[PDB]
């Protein structure tokens, strides 16, 4: 019992919904929905309905949605406000599910799939779909099975069936190491020709139509490709059968380069995992290849193979198919730990939106706010359009490029959401303006107090302190829910430990697992019952506690993305509640908060250390400040510390008992200055960084805004056993930096921070020596092949032609005629190497497709003519020089008067 929806669409005058009924069965209904909208109505009938400003309204109820749209359009032409939920899907969901949705995830068909398409050049265009689909793995969550569709005959090669028994063997028995926990879950179907396979897959899709559809890049490649492929071979009518409502929209997306095609399948919610990860991971990443993220998430990765992916089928079909399966599995494993599908499902059902709408803060919040106001008989405002006007962003301090021995950092809790609550910023809490001074005047508390009666932002805006506001209200709701679910997750952690206690030597009874709520700390009587409990039952309880812990995590990450979504939405001109004044209010208040507390921290540390106008805050970014503790350490005396932990202890205690109290005083004052609704500027200690005691390491350094390294010992009270390097914007991770130089540069930084100049100097000479010995692939830089056609004049480079594009040209010249070498494609990644003067390739560099060897035809000639000197200079030394000059060290020992002497020592 308790129905929930699966997907909803509007097609003309009916709502097409897929849903789970009271019985638990998946059904489909078509509803000729009758929307309601609102007009302002001079209160001649004692009305229940008011807009967010308190103006009375009247309800108009329409025969069909099409009429409703006409009306809006009519109303707007006249100049009148068309109030209410103009997205009827949302209105429908709100009416039909006018309760808190409880959903059973096991009844939701979640498909995870990937395809393979062999093409002579290896990068086949989804819009054109010239090439046969020769492998599909489709995982179904309800069946818990991997359906594998294998093409045996292609124009590009014919192959034997894949072997499940070979797939299961270890690498050294010539196997693929497809895990046992899925080996038995594979249903393998080979096909003699593509038409067979596609027809079977399409029939398969009708029987098991995905509600939620996902995978890696399914939106930009896999879905468009199968759709076009089917359309091409069978016709559009057939391809449309991929939508349960037989409706389809093809959308063309022109990015910063060419274009791309996206297919909307009506009645299906596509949540591409790559986007799901980008949104919910809250971790910046140098690459978003499934291979890299698996590696990051699961400490392993995608299957490995000899040669280009475009040659894998012909050379190793066995691996080809296993690799495809594994790819689908990797996503499942990431989801196993990250839980982004369930998060999307929570959020979707929490807001009452199409599930794919979780990608859109403005859509989600539009819905959340609509439902909230609906329970109060309040009416939402018509959305009017606004110009895209650039307004202030975050404050980033320009740092003095230098080494910084001891650094301590602090950041504000959840800054923009905190500002919204503190100032009381909402479209309807606006109370007026004040004559505004330069921002620096407020930072310095020199400008006059804006208002004695209203809550103010340094941009000139005033807000009511007494009145509520939709934005601040809705946000504080989610804030509390976050605190609440966080609490559950923690209690489920502590309870899990209690159960892990009893598991070390439990009773040999025949009993059952206790029926308890894991979201709450166990009572003493429960703790006692647990001791005298069997291993069978305790293991069931530990599983239960951890399912609850996971639920807590997910629910509170949900609230986190929700909270930050709103903050971002208010800056988005497409948001029903957007207002430039309110967006500037938020960000300008931000900048003041950061520079004000910078001033206070400088004032405090000068007083406390007895120094004149000293710069303690060396850097800040958006919500965090970076404090040089060098003077604090001197004032004590460095030699007074017993070990590294001793000074880290000291800086912690100093942060806790001295700086934070001061910071809080500082922000309380700021709050009074702006006369805000409540004090919510909470800053506390983040990191403590420095060199190990009695080393010659430099601790950290900045080279510029967003470019710095720190040797971190402690993060928010947790002490690391090994110190952790925090590196930012230093090209240690850019795909462009060659793999070996990436490791090398990080080692240079590690030694700088931890060990000092001499260590760095010894490692530099060492790496320089080992350089000419490294695999050529590990030392090539990586670029993107963009606009090759543009700079291709006959066969030679053109005007102002990029270094890497020139390389691609010389490669294609050198492999021309011969049709047996891996070709370079537009919008693909390429390795690049410099060539020495007067080489047979007639240019100073060459480039080939990444993840491939150079073809044998020319490999050794290339390698022989490589310009290591230019290579090491451009990729390694230049970057390093940037670091060393900023830190004021030398990576090569400066000449000495002693150099010429043969000593026994150092
Ligand atoms: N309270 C409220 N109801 C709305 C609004 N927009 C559309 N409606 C619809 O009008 C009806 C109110 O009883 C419901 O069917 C709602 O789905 C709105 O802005 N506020």
């Amino acid at each position: 019992m308790k129905e929930f929806y699966l997907t909803v669409e509007q097609i003309g005058d009916s709502i097409f919904e897929r849903y789970i009924d009271s019985n638990g069965r998946e059904r489909t209904r078509e509803v000729e929905y009758k929307p309601s909208l609102f007009a302002h109505c001079p209160e001649s009938q004692a009305t229940k309905y008011f807009d967010i400003y308190g103006k009375p309204c009247t309800r108009k109820l329409f025969a069909n949605m099409r009429d409703a749209s006409q009306w809006i359009k009519r109303m707007e032409d006249i100049g009148l406000e068309a109030l209410g939920m103009d997205d009827f899907k949302l209105a429908y969901l709100s009416d039909t599910y006018n309760y808190e949705i409880k959903y059973d995830h096991t009844k939701i068909r979640v498909a995870n799939f990937d395809i393979e398409v062999t093409s002579p050049d290896g990068f086949p265009e989804p819009s054109q779909a010239k090439h046969p689909i020769d492998a599909i793995t489709h995982y179904d969550s309800i069946d818990d099975r991997f359906y594998v569709f294998d093409l045996l005959n292609s124009p590009y090669g014919n192959v034997e069936e894949w072997s499940i028994e070979i797939a299961a063997k270890l690498q050294e028995q010539g196997g693929d190491e497809v895990p046992s926990e899925i080996i038995d879950k594979i249903i393998y179907m080979p096909f003699d020709n593509e038409k067979e396979l596609l027809m079977e897959y399409l029939n398969f899709w009708q029987q098991k139509t995905p509600v939620i559809l996902t995978g890696w890049n399914v939106e930009s490649f896999d879905i468009p490709y199968v759709y076009n492929r089917i359309k091409n071979i069978f016709g559009e009518s057939t391809a449309k059968r991929l939508s349960p409502h037989r409706k389809t929209r093809v959308k063309v997306i022109e990015n910063m380069y060419g274009s791309r095609e996206i297919i909307t399948l009506f009645g299906i919610s596509v949540l591409d995992y790559i986007d799901l990860y980008k949104k919910f991971s809250f971790t910046n990443q140098p690459s978003y290849s499934l291979d890299y993220i698996s590696e990051f998430e699961l400490n392993v990765g995608k299957l490995k193979y000899d040669g280009p992916i475009s040659k894998l089928r012909e050379s190793n079909h066995q691996r080809y198919i296993s690799y495809n399966i594994i790819d689908v599995y990797r996503v499942l494993q990431i989801d196993a730990k990250r839980q982004f599908i369930n998060l999307s499902l929570d959020m979707g059902y929490y807001a009452k939106i199409q599930i794919q709408s979780v990608f859109s803060p403005i859509k989600t919040w539009d819905a959340i706010i609509f439902n909230s106001l609906k329970e109060q008989n309040k009416v939402i405002p018509q959305g009017r359009s606004h110009p895209v006007q650039p307004y202030p962003g975050a404050f980033v301090k320009e740092p003095i490029p230098n080494r910084y021995k001891y650094v301590m950092s602090f950041d504000l809790t959840s800054l923009y959401p905190s500002i919204i609550r503190q100032v009381n910023i909402s479209p309807e809490t606006i109370a007026g303006t004040f004559k505004v001074a330069p921002l620096h005047d407020y930072i310095n508390a020199v400008a006059e107090r804006p208002s004695d009666v209203y809550s103010c932002s340094p941009n000139g805006m005033m807000y009511y302190k007494d009145r509520d506001g939709v934005v601040p209200t809705e946000i504080t709701k989610v804030f509390n829910q976050r605190k609440e679910h966080k609490g559950y997750m923690l209690a489920a952690q502590r309870n899990g430990e209690i159960i892990k206690e009893a598991l070390h030597n439990p009773n040999l009874s025949v009993d059952e697992p206790l029926d308890v709520d894991y979201r709450f700390d166990f009572s003493d009587e429960i703790k006692e019952k647990i001791k005298k409990l069997s291993a069978k039952s305790l293991n069931e309880m530990l599983f239960r506690a951890q399912r609850t812990e996971v639920a807590g995590m997910t629910a509170q990450i949900n609230r986190k993305a929700l909270i930050n979504g709103l903050a971002g939405a208010l800056g988005n001109v497409w948001f029903r509640y957007y207002d430039l004044r309110n967006a500037t209010a938020i960000t300008t208040f931000g900048q003041m908060a950061l520079q004000w507390i910078e001033r206070k921290v400088n004032e405090y540390l000068n007083e406390v250390c007895g120094t004149e106008g000293e710069a303690f805050v060396l850097y800040g970014d958006t919500d965090s400040i970076y404090v040089s503790a060098d003077k604090i350490i001197d004032k004590v005396g460095e030699s007074k510390f017993r070990d590294t932990n001793h000074w880290v202890d000291f800086l912690d205690k100093f942060a806790r008992e001295r700086m934070e109290p001061a910071i809080d005083r500082g922000f309380r004052e700021m709050c009074e200055y702006m006369n805000n609704k409540q004090h919510l500027m909470f800053m506390d200690r983040e990191a403590i960084a420095g060199p190990p005691l009695g080393s010659k390491g430099i601790g950290g350094f900045w080279t510029g805004k967003k470019r710095y390294a720190l040797n971190v010992w402690d993060m928010e009270g947790t002490r690391y056993a090994e110190p952790k390097l925090k590196i930012m914007g230093l090209e240690t991770q850019k795909s462009s930096t060659p793999k070996a130089v990436q490791k090398a540069l990080k080692e240079c930084i590690r030694r700088m921070l931890q060990e000092g100049e001499e260590s760095l100097q010894e490692y530099f000479k060492e790496f320089e020596k080992e350089f000419r010995q490294l695999n050529y692939i590990s030392i090539a830089s990586v670029s993107s092949a963009n606009n090759i056609a543009k700079y291709d004049v006959g066969g030679f480079p053109g005007p102002k032609c990029p270094f890497h594009i020139r390389g691609i040209l010389t490669y294609n010249r050198a492999i021309k005629g011969n049709i047996d070498a891996p070709q370079v494609v537009e919008g693909e990644k390429v390795y690049v190497l410099p060539l020495r003067e007067g080489n047979p390739f007639g240019d100073k560099c060459i480039a080939w497709p990444s993840g491939t060897e150079i073809t044998d035809l020319i490999k050794d000639d290339v390698l022989h003519w490589m310009d290591y000197t230019v290579l090491l200079e451009k990729t390694f030394i230049k970057p390093l020089e940037g670091f060393t000059s900023a830190a004021k060290l030398d990576y090569e020992k400066k000449a000495s008067l002693f150099d010429m002497f043969d000593f026994h020592h150092h």
